[PDB]
């Protein structure tokens, strides 16, 4: 099996450790871990394109979209590779991640290894919003914490 870890950090209180595991090179990817320091409620959770040696959330930029699709939720047919939907934070600011996804992969041509995991200020509207921006980013507001998705050491 192949494994990865992303350490989420930002300029504020938001931080977390996210794990990835893929047991077969074309198998589903499981994603788990906890993020603390969040406001209660939904927060967009995305793999962004940025793979260069930049500091922080600054350049993370657009969603990881190697197939040039529109933005969606993780269960939508039309989605970016990086569209992992929302995570939910409880009253003391902790969001537990538990995701199984069929579109991301840790191996092959469009592997998410080296790309940037991002947790957002607000909910992702899942591409169902009333403007073109919804179909690009899901209108999830600022990037609160980010980290490179690295092969586990
Ligand atoms: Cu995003
Ligand atoms: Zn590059
Ligand atoms: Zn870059
Ligand atoms: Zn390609
Ligand atoms: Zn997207």
């Amino acid at each position: 099996a192949t494994k990865a870890v992303a350490v989420l950090k930002g300029d504020g209180p938001v931080q977390g450790i996210i794990n990835f595991e893929q047991k077969e090179s074309n198998g589903p990817v499981k994603v788990w871990g906890s993020i603390k320091g969040l406001t209660e409620g939904l927060h967009g959770f995305h793999v962004h394109e940025e793979e260069d040696n930049t500091a922080g959330c600054t350049s993370a930029g657009p969603h990881f979209n190697p197939l040039s699709r529109k933005h969606g939720g993780p269960k939508d047919e039309e989605r970016h590779v990086g569209d992992l939907g929302n995570v939910t934070a409880d009253k003391d600011g902790v969001a537990d991640v538990s995701i199984e996804d069929s579109v991301i992969s840790l191996s092959g041509d469009h592997a998410i290894i080296g790309r940037t995991l991002v947790v957002h200020e607000k909910a992702d509207d899942l591409g169902k919003g009333g403007n073109e921006e919804s179909t690009k980013t899901g209108n999830a507001g600022s990037r609160l914490a980010c980290g490179v998705i690295g092969i586990a050491q």
